[PDB]
């Protein structure tokens, strides 16, 4: 593995995590995400599967 700085200017994907994208549309939430997440949920619902379905957290959190 590269040593991955956690360097992030012009927002991060809410998902994917990258920084560099064309567009930042907006997941089911409306957090900003890159064009290629935010199209997965137009397709599907669930946004782009990276660290498993594991922090989707329903414990009353309104934002
Ligand atoms: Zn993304």
């Amino acid at each position: 593995s590269h040593m991955s700085a956690s360097r992030r200017v012009g927002l991060s994907c809410a998902n994917c995590q990258t920084t560099t994208t064309t567009l930042w549309r907006r997941n089911a939430e409306g957090e900003p995400v890159c064009n290629a997440c935010g199209l997965y949920m137009k397709l599907h619902g669930v946004p782009r599967p990276l660290a498993m379905r594991k922090e989707g957290i329903q414990t009353r959190k309104r934002k």
